[PDB]
């Protein structure tokens, strides 16, 4: 390669170097609008849950109210429900611990204590009127609350800095006197935001209560649910399949918003991501706006050219160009040799790629 020629492909490639400049600022708005756009897609799915909460408080409220008027229909239950009860409280209690000591593999003895603690101060009545999967729903709505009170208050506070930022005109020698107030608040929104078997093995760690699935395994505990009550009526299996209906429907509406939860979940992981790119974004500026003082316009140096017909060592179908960027280490990029020198595309190419080795390598 001729001595001339490389003077003025290094001069060709110093003006893609630039461009990468402008380039580099306009990425910061091009994520600057995706964050806001991600910004308004969380928006749109927070009416979704006031909505949906609504309808799930409704549906609550029918299932208390179709379980107050099984407990109001006058008549009573069969003295034979004690009698399950004392052999249904020590089969379940065995078959929990068994399965904690089998799958989860820990101390049975401590859930057992747990369990038979609750069964205790539990009445068979509580199994017969479903107590269980009604105490279950509230359980889920309480966190459901909390946990979007909690998404709630990292995303609108990190929402609010951002909102902060984005006020300045930008969305010189003296760029480090911005540089500091805008990385740091893209980092106090960063730190905003940050937050089948084994699945039942944690319901037992974090209440005794779990066993209450395994009901199904023991006999004595399947029977209490057939006991006449309310003196043989009607209106008692009436009452009592209007009920499992009306659970039925908070069930689901308790699923369909755990979706929505986790896709507000996902909305809170996209936008820290996409404030990753944005702190490194700015990090590149700088270094740009720093290794660009001065008025040389000398940015890339082409070192050598070889191919497969000089040095051998190289690939069939690409050309080695070493390059100094910045006053830094020669790097060496692999351009297709499909490309020509003669073409604009050539140092265009080894610009960018060479800017890439610069951005991940080079300590600053
Ligand atoms: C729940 O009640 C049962 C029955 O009263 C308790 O079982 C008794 O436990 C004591 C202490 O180990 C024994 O001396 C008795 O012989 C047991 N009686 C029967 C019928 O099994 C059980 O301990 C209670 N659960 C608690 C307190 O958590
Ligand atoms: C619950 O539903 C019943 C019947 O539809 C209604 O009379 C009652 O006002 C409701 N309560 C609430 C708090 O929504
Ligand atoms: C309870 O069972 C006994 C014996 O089967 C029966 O005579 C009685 O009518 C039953 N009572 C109720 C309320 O079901
Ligand atoms: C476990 O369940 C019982 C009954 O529903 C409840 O009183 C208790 O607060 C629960 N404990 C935890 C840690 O959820
Ligand atoms: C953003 O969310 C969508 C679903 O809403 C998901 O498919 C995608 O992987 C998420 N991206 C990141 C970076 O979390
Ligand atoms: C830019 O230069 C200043 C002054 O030397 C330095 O403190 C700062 O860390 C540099 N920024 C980058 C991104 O290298």
């Amino acid at each position: 390669v001729s001595d001339n020629e490389l003077q003025e492909m290094s001069n060709q490639g110093s003006k893609y170097v630039n461009k990468e400049i402008q380039n580099a600022v306009n990425g910061v708005k091009q994520i600057k609008t995706l964050i806001e756009k991600t910004n308004e897609e969380r928006k749109t799915l927070l009416s979704n849950l006031e909505e949906a909460k609504k309808k799930k408080e409704d549906a609550l409220n029918e299932t208390r109210e179709s379980e107050t008027k099984l407990k109001e229909l006058p008549g009573v239950c069969n003295e034979t429900m004690m009698a399950l009860w004392e052999e249904c409280k020590p089969c379940l209690k065995q078959t929990c611990m068994k399965f904690y000591a089998r799958v989860c593999r820990s101390g049975s003895g401590l859930v057992g204590r747990q369990l038979e603690e609750f069964l205790n101060q539990s009445s068979p009545f509580y199994f017969w009127m479903n107590g269980d999967r009604i105490d279950s729903l509230l359980e889920n709505d309480r966190q459901q609350t909390h946990m979007l009170d909690v998404m709630q208050d990292h995303f609108s506070r990190a929402s609010s800095i951002i909102d902060e930022l984005f006020q300045d005109r930008f969305f010189p020698h003296n760029f480090h006197a911005m540089f500091q107030p805008f990385l740091e608040m893209i980092h106090e929104a960063q730190q905003a935001m940050d937050i089948d078997d084994r699945t039942v093995c944690r319901e037992i760690r974090h209440n005794s209560t779990g066993c209450l699935r395994m009901k199904d395994q023991c006999d004595k505990c399947r029977e209490i649910l057939s006991v006449d009550c309310s003196t043989n009526n009607p209106s008692q299996a009436k009452l009592r399949r209007e009920l499992d209906e009306s659970l039925q429907v908070a069930e689901r509406l308790t699923r369909k918003y755990n979706e929505l939860l986790k896709s507000y979940q996902w909305k809170m992981l996209n936008t820290s991501s996409l404030l990753e790119q944005l702190n490194e974004q700015f990090n590149w500026v700088s270094r740009l706006a720093n290794l660009t003082q001065g008025e040389d316009q000398y940015y890339l140096r082409v070192t050598t050219v070889a191919s497969h017909t000089s040095d051998s060592d190289v690939p069939s179908g690409v050309t080695e160009v070493v390059v100094k960027l910045f006053d830094s280490d020669p790097i060496t990029v692999t351009v297709p040799v499909e490309v020509s020198r003669k073409n604009p595309k050539f140092m265009e190419t080894v610009a960018e790629k060479a800017l890439q080795e610069y951005r991940k390598k080079h300590r600053e």
